[PDB]
């Protein structure tokens, strides 16, 4: 059949990204898009997202996704794909958050395909953020990278941060109604 679906958006309260290299100790946390790809040392970039997960009634709802807006992408985006883990450590901040004090990945919650700039993504996570609120985990923090280099390593791309022009395309939870 046909379906109207309907979600509450829960935008993320912090995001960055970082980068390795001579880029270790630099800072992101205003950047307007997250930057993300596998590469040698000095080109890794890995994003950071975290939710307040505080007043969400999980009896209202099925499924929880994660939504990541695409603003730009390289050549061969289809060569990787993208690792959505779990970051257990809250305490990092988006204004002083870098490679060097990145926290830990507890593990992989999701692999998805890549979809170029213009398009959207959006990662089932139900039980992810449902175990989360029931454990009376107060904030989620999600972690985003990239699986592979690729053969010509145009594997690159970018989401729109919190701090991009439109607050619709920022990241976020989508709540799915019953």
């Amino acid at each position: 059949e046909y379906v109207s679906v309907k979600y509450k958006s829960v935008y993320a309260i912090e995001d960055s990204w970082v980068r390795d290299g001579d880029y270790a100790n630099t800072n992101y946390g205003t950047a307007n898009t997250l930057v993300v790809k596998k590469d040698g040392d000095g080109y890794n970039r890995e994003a950071y997202i975290k939710f307040d997960l505080q007043n969400i009634d999980i009896t209202k709802y099925q499924n929880i996704f994660l939504a990541l807006y695409v603003a730009n992408s390289n050549t061969s985006i289809h060569d990787t794909q993208w690792n959505i883990g779990y970051v257990a450590d809250n305490t990092w901040s988006e204004k002083s958050i870098t490679w060097n004090n990145r926290p830990v990945t507890t593990n992989t919650i999701a692999t998805v395909s890549t979809v170029p700039a213009g398009s959207n993504v959006m990662v089932d996570i139900s039980q992810a953020v449902f175990n989360e609120i029931k454990n009376n985990s107060k904030t989620l923090t999600l972690h985003i990278s990239s699986t592979t280099r690729g053969a010509d390593g145009k594997t690159d791309a970018q989401f729109y941060s919190k701090e991009g022009s439109d607050p619709l395309k920022a990241p976020q939870l989508m709540l799915q109604e019953k």
